[PDB]
This record gives structure tokens, sequence and C-alpha cells, in this order.
């Protein structure tokens, strides 16, 4: 019933840069999301012990939360802007999965993904 270690952050084998895609993922997207008032169940890893969700990492074999996301982002972790795109929504896909119709943290979850989808919109082109 014990937690994983939490998804690495920081990649000393993979080259980096800065691209107009990755900067507007940080700050605008995450930004956003982040000091949403439904953003603390998603600013760091489910912690399934504290929690009482014992079956959580039974479920879910790739967690994924915005704590993640910004340490990420902030180390240059991704090079390509889809693979944030995507964590952020394995993050949503997750919540979905354990939880239920109805949940408090369900129709939280919906409405930053709502949010993430208007900005997302906006991303900008690839280089
Ligand atoms: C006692 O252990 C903790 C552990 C983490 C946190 C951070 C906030 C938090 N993190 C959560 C994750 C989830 C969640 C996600 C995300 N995916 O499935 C579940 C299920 C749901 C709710 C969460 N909440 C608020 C929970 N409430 C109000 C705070 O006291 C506990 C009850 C607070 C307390």
């Amino acid at each position: 019933s014990m937690n994983p270690p939490p998804p690495e952050t920081s990649n000393p084998n993979k080259p980096k840069r800065q691209t107009n895609q990755l900067q507007y993922l940080l700050r605008v997207v995450l930004k956003t999301l982040w000091k949403h008032q439904f953003a603390w169940p998603f600013q760091q890893p489910v912690d399934a012990v504290k929690l009482n969700l014992p079956d959580y990492y039974k479920i879910i074999k790739t967690p994924m939360d915005m704590g993640t996301i910004k340490k990420r982002l902030e180390n240059n972790y991704y090079w390509n802007a889809q693979e944030c795109i995507q964590d952020f929504n394995t993050m949503f896909t997750n919540c979905y999965i354990y939880n239920k119709p109805g949940d408090d943290i369900v129709l939280m979850a919906e409405a930053l993904e709502k949010l993430f989808l208007q900005k997302i919109n906006e991303l900008p082109t690839e280089e």
C-alpha cells in the first residue's frame, strides 16, 4: 500500500532547449492551472497512504501531477511540447479512472481540464 518514488524531474542524459511552445506551457498553461482554487490536490503526487487509498497504485501505473510537470518545465526535462501535454492528459485521466462521476475531485479535475483546453487552444506554433 506504500507510495512509489515520485516521477523523475531532472534528466542528466538529455539535451535542453527553450522553445516558444515550452515557454507558453510554463508561463500560461501551468501557471494558470497552478493558481486555480482547485489546484492543491494536483500540486504533488497522490499520497495514497495519507489519503487512505491502498489500491491507488494497483490501479494507476502512470501517476502524474502538476508539481512534477512544473519541475519538469523549470528543469527543461521536456524537449517536445507534446511530452508536457501528454503529462497533463495523464494526470486528468488517472483521476477519472480512480474516482467516480459525481465525486468532488472529478468535478474539480473536469474544471481544470476545461481551463487547460482553453489555454492549449492558443499554444504557439512549432519552430
Ligand atoms: C491526509 O492526507 C492528505 C494528503 C494530501 C492532501 C493534499 C490535498 C488533497 N490531495 C488530494 C488528492 C485527491 C485525489 C486525486 C488527485 N486523485 O484521486 C484522489 C482521491 C483527492 C483529494 C485530495 N486532497 C484533499 C483531501 N481532503 C482535504 C484535505 O484533507 C484530506 C481530505 C491533504 C491531506
